[PDB]
This record gives structure tokens, sequence and C-alpha cells, in this order.
């Protein structure tokens, strides 16, 4: 999938 | 996938 | 996929 | 794919 | 790819 | 200050 | 202030 | 101020 | 000041 | 001031 | 402020 | 103000 | 302001 | 302002 | 101001 | 069924 | 089915 | 099915 | 399917 | 399938 480090607040759908 | 750092308040479909 | 470093509010598919 | 620094509120597709 | 620093707003497909 | 609805994700000095 | 509606991912200093 | 509505990812100074 | 509808990834100062 | 529909990527000092 | 009839789980500044 | 009839799922500033 | 009949999904500044 | 019958999706400054 | 039917997927300043 | 992530004010069926 | 992210007043079936 | 990201008012059959 | 970012006021049949 | 951006008002059919 996605990668992502110290994300703020977001929405992720995976 | 994509690679993101530090993203601020997004939305990430994934 | 993108490479992407601090970014600010956006939307990603991935 | 695309290489991206210190994007500003943008969309990405990836 | 494109290689972009400090883009503001845009979108990006890749 | 700012009046906002629906904000999503962010950071807000204030 | 600024008034805003259904901001995404955002940064304000307000 | 400014009036914004459905603002994606952005920055506001206000 | 400014009226905006559905800006994208912006900057603002207001 | 100004009134806008659908600004892409912009900066806006309002 | 604002004055309605029959709007559909959406969101109001007023 | 605004006044509405059957409007579905928006956001007003009004 | 704005007055509306059967719009759907928009967004309105009024 | 505006005056709208059966609009899709749309979004309105007025 | 604008008087409007069956409008599809539109941007509308008035 | 649909996959949906932050809707705002909708109608759905399902 | 579908996968959507941060719909914005909308009807869905599905 | 189809991928959407930050779909504004819309209508989906899915 | 299709995939799509940021669309405005669509309808979409997927 | 179809990758797009930033459309406005559409319809698809995916």
């Amino acid at each position: 999938g996605a990668i992502i480090g110290l994300m703020v607040g977001g929405v992720v759908i995976a």
C-alpha cells in the first residue's frame, strides 16, 4: 500500500 | 505505492 | 510510486 | 514516479 | 519522471 | 479569531 | 478574521 | 477578512 | 476581503 | 475585493 | 442569520 | 442571510 | 442572499 | 442573489 | 441574479 | 458495497 | 464497489 | 470499482 | 476502474 | 482505466 510517517490528523482508507 | 513523510492533515486512499 | 516530503494538507490516491 | 519536496496543499494520484 | 521543489498548490498525476 | 466549519485533520495555532 | 468552510488538511495561524 | 469555501490543503495566515 | 470558492492547495494571507 | 471560483494552486494576498 | 427548509445533512456557518 | 429549499448535502457560508 | 430549489450536493457562499 | 432549479453538484458564490 | 434549470456539475459566480 | 470516508451531509441507499 | 474519500454532500446508490 | 478523492456534491451509482 | 482526484459536482456510474 | 485530476462538473462511466 502507501508508506506514511508522522501523519497529522488525516483520513486513510487502506 | 506512494512514499510520504511528515504529511499534514491529508486524505490517502491507498 | 510518487516520492513526497513535508506535504501540506494534500490528497493522495496511491 | 514524480519527486516532490515541500509541496503545498496539492493533490497527487501516484 | 518530473522533479519539482517547493511546489505551490498544484496537482500531480505521477 | 478565525471562523472554520468542518476542517479536516488540520493544525491551528489560535 | 477569516471565514472558511470545509477546509481540508490545512494549517491556520489565526 | 477573506471568505473561503471548500479550500483544499491550504495554509492561511488570518 | 476576497471571496473564494473551491480553492485548491493554496496559501492565503487574509 | 476579488471574487474567484475554483482557483487552482494559487497564492492570494486578500 | 440563515433561514432554511428541507436541507439535507449540510453544514452552515451563518 | 441565505433562504433555502430542498438542498442536498451542501455547505453554506451565508 | 441566495434562494435555492433542488440543488444537489453543492457549496454556496451567499 | 441566485435562483436555482435542479443544479447537479455545483459550487455557487451568489 | 442568475436563474438556472438542469445545469450539470458547474461552478457559478452570479 | 461502497467504501466511503469523511462523507458530508449525504444520503446513501445501500 | 466504489472507493470514495472526502465526498461532499453527495448521494450514493451502492 | 471507481476510485475517487475529494469529490464535491456528486451522485454515484456504484 | 477509473481513478479520479478532486472531481467537482460530478456523476459517476461505476 | 482512465486517470483524471481536478475534473470539473463531469460525468464518468467507469
